[PDB]
């Protein structure tokens, strides 16, 4: 008797790779809307 | 006397063989399923 | 006086042994059978 | 006085010896009946 | 005195003979009943 | 006067004894058919 | 004495044959169940 | 002496070719049955 | 002796062969589904 | 020596004609039940 | 002295000669009493 | 001397040709028997 | 010389014609044993 | 030789047009699901 | 010659007639079945 | 010289006429019991 | 010269005469069991 | 001449009447079964 | 002949009456999730 | 042949119109929600 | 004549008695599947 | 001259007498045989 | 002129009131086998 | 005159006697079956 | 014939009264949230 | 041999339109979700 | 006659009692999921 | 007289002590999908 | 003048008395394969 | 005067004396026969 | 006079007793066939 | 007098063991269908 | 003996890799609904 | 009868126990949010 | 007599093995989302 996890261990791996380029790359963007506003705010002050 | 279910043990374990092959081919199926739902669940919370 | 089995016991023994042939050939088929239908369940599940 | 029963038994044993013949041979055919039934009935359960 | 039980056994001979025929023909036809059942029953399964 | 049955004795215990032989080995097939049979079902259930 | 079961041998196989015919055809059939269904929960997750 | 099993073994064969047509034409049947299931249970997993 | 399994080959095909038809064109409607939500949750988001 | 199982020949085919009606018609109402699901789970998402 | 069996051989000889007519013909019937079986149980079988 | 089995093989003949048309229509009732079976089970899947 | 079955044919005629109506009548059940089925199945559904 | 599967086409025809009623009637009520969902949501914004 | 299936005929119509009384009295608690899910899944929305 | 097996030979012919009636009476029924086998069987069957 | 076989076609009659009544009552039993088992299946469906 | 199937009509008529009993009472077994289902899934939905 | 759907008409409708228990039972529950929740976001919104 | 919808009908319309209360008194809730927050909005601005 | 099904009905009762207990123990069982998940579900929601 | 064939009328008339009661009895066990079977087989379907 | 089958009347009907032993008592086996079952399907639904 | 049924009841009670534990004991089975069914149920909804 | 729901109406009762539980406590807590940020926003303004 | 999945690609394709229009439709309603949206965020602004 | 439904009356009182465990135990988690989002909640406000 | 379930008692014994275990083990799985379900929806909630 | 069928009389009743015991004791072993197929059936339907 | 059947007394009572033993060894033989049949039954029904 | 039926009580009695030891070991058979049919569906539910 | 089912005794456990070996191996197959399906739920809810 | 899982080697890559475009492409979908937001967010926040 | 419910109160306290470190770490991080909210609004009024 | 579920235990335990692999590894990608999520929430804060 037997079964082989073995392909899904690799295979989950990949989600969890692309999750964190999916959660990298995301993050870049909240970047741009934070700082556009300290900018704005900056600007709204004087 | 006798009989010989000498056969039927080397039949049944071909069997036994391809559910092997069948069982671990089928679940490389549902891993694709499972990956890409974590993948899809990422972009959908961001 | 006197009769003789002995031709009976040489061929009631050969019938005997046919019996084996019919009887271990047939359920050469019948693990067709069976091996078969644990694969068709096995699809079916998945 | 006399008589001569003496070549009646020599014939009679004759007749007993055929009627051994005629019975031993007869039942070598009964055998092929009974053989060939035990393998009818064998392919008749499968 | 004697008799001749000498054409008995070569015209019982033939009867054991054509015996063998109609009972190794019959089978022949009882394997036919023996395999289509198997057949049915394979497609009956699926 | 007298007569003598004393062979028929001999004799017909011979009788009885083939048919022992005849029985017995009769038997012997019979049970081919049988132990086949669980088999074949044990098969056919599975 | 002599019965032929030699005819039984060379017919079962053939039934065997088939049975293997009709078992990897019947198969190829639940495949076709088997992969639409993967691809229907596919396009059912998303 | 003489009998004539001649005419028998071409009787015989005329039954061993029917059940042949019996058989064949059966099985037929059933292939009907078992494509029919196949298409019902596609429509039943859709 | 003879069987013939020509005509299950090609019935059993033609099972397959709409299988295919009723799994293509199942999965056209899942398709309806799967476009019309990713529309309706686009609309959802604004 | 002969039978007709010409009969036989026309008769089954009947058999298998109706069949065809029962399988074919029986498939119309699986349909009806596949096609209002795939209505039912449309209105179901929304 | 002198008697003649001469006649007896030649009408005897007839005698053997129909009973082989009557058997040999007798013989034809049993045929379409066990083809015609076969053919039955073939049907009965499906 | 002489004797006549002449008319036995006219009437024999006869005999064996009314066993032909029983047959033959006995065979017809069978095989209302099996399509019928054939089309119940066919009701009897779906 | 001859004999009748003249009457026989007659006699099995309406046997096959009643196994008709037995035949067509046991089908009406089944019909209404498959409709109420599918009914079920569809109410099962939703 | 004669079936009449000509009941069954009527009878099923029946079946058909039920679950026509039923699928029909079924969906009838999830759109009241639908509907009122659309109006929950639009007070659920405002 | 003649039997009576007059008396099936009217005994089978009455099977059929149950038959549809378990049908149609089935099928009126399945309804409750359907009914009251549509009212759980209402509630269950709001 | 002179007898007379005129007589005879009308009387003869009587014997064999009667037969005939016993006959064919007796096949009418055997009829009777083949027919409601079939019937029973169809019965049986369903 | 002169035989009578007058009161057998009369007693004869009476025999298939009474066959007819086992026959046709036999069946009126059958009835029952075919169509309470029609009953027990639709139970046994729902 | 004269027999009596005058006890044989009144005897049958009684197999008849118990055959009722025991298709009843096994009915209404098959309705415990039934009903109880019914509410099984019934709780089994909710 | 007869046989007695009568009980079965008793005893159905009891499902169908505690299916109405069940049923009615089962919703007073979603009420009071549905009741809370409304009472959950009206606190949730202030 | 025939089955009956007919009460499927009356029953299926019974749930579509408490839906209908669920879904008009559930509204009746959300109403609450929306006007207690421009009234609270509206405290909320001054 | 005479038989008697009297203890029958004494022992069908029987069985029609256990199956209430099973059915009736049996639901007990769902019931506690049912309450536990309406209070699985409560805690979901809040 | 003459003889007396007056006694014999008289006494055979008695032999067929009895044989009437003998042929009579012997039926009413018979019909013990059947009946039970019938309740067997009813009992054996269910 | 005379005999007595009177002796006869008194010894079958013993026979017939054994054979309502073997039959009453046989059947209350049977009644074992039938509840049995209904018990194990009853388990076997939950 | 006189046989003996007396030992025959005394048999068949034996016989009714190991039936009710190869039926009790066969039922203790089915209801581990039952029961970790509805274990598994409960940890399969949470 | 009965079952008894009348163990699932003091069940239910339960699940529902400690849905009462949980919804009462869990409204507790949303109290806590709901009080503190009113009395956030006041310290807020001020 | 042959089947018809023709009526079956003509029904999908109906299943497949009416998706169509469920999903045209819902999204009208979307649409209104949207656009009074923007519409109480413009007034909530200003 | 007699069965023994007694053992599983203990037997199923055992499942229902495991179940009560594996109910309230899993309810003692869902208790850390709501306390916890009440938690993550209450910090969420502030 | 007498037969032995001794043995049976034994075995099915046997067969009820391997179904616990297959029960046991099988639970041990059930309970691994349990455990990780509630620990990834505690990480989906936050 | 005098006979003595004296002696007759008492011999007659010894083989009366003697069929007895065979019939007797002859009934005792079908009783053993009337029960052991009971006892088979039983273990064959569980 | 005077003749001597005192001789004949004393010879026929010989005679009377070895028919004892032909019949009793006879039935010695038919008892092999009979309990060999019923071992053979005995295998034939398992 | 006198025959002895003392030899065949001893005989019968030994046929009675092997009938007695293939019923007991044919039985065992059996149950290897039931026992690994319940554990086959225990795995089969899990 | 003497008969020998010693041999039957060796043969029927040969009968008894291969059974083992079917049903051991037949089991070894379950078991990869039950663990591949705890694995495909595992997959399938995450 | 041989069966071929050959064909579903092949046949389920197929699957695994139209799963593969399902999931690249209905991701292809979500990145347009994450990329609209954040730009929506943007012109949100100025 | 026994199950063990014993491995399940060990492993779902497992599950309980994850979740507390999971509840309990998600909140250190809220924390992390909470506080440096508070310093921002704190440097955001000066 | 004897089985081995020995095998089983063995296999099972792989089961729940891999089950242990998928929940595991199935985690790791939650803890991405979560995480990430956090992360957002902290940008989208400020």
């Amino acid at each position: 008797g037997v079964i082989d996890t073995s392909a899904v261990e690799s295979a989950i791996t990949d989600g969890q790779g692309d999750m964190k380029a999916i959660g990298g790359y995301i993050v870049g963007a909240l970047v741009i809307l934070a700082v556009a506003g300290l900018i704005y705010s900056m600007l709204r002050k004087a």
